């Protein structure tokens, strides 16, 4: 599910930053919130981890890093 969602999202909001394997900070977000919408699974772990990482200034994020990074933080 999430990374079905997450990545199906992801290639979308990506596109406005060209390259569809790339997504930054402020559209991760954005997309990270709506499984909260979508499946009560978006808005906790992942963007707290996700706002660390904004605060340290990592800013731009490819999909296997952000996948991995999320997932490994929650689990």
């Amino acid at each position: 599910k999430s990374p079905e969602e997450l990545k199906g999202i992801f290639e979308k909001y990506a596109a406005k930053e060209g390259d569809p394997n790339q997504l930054s900070k402020e559209e991760l977000k954005l997309l990270l919130q709506t499984e909260g919408p979508s499946l009560l699974k978006g808005m906790s772990t992942l963007d707290e981890l996700f706002e660390e990482l904004d605060k340290n200034g990592d800013g731009e994020v490819s999909f296997e890093e952000f996948q991995v990074l999320v997932k490994k933080i929650s689990q």
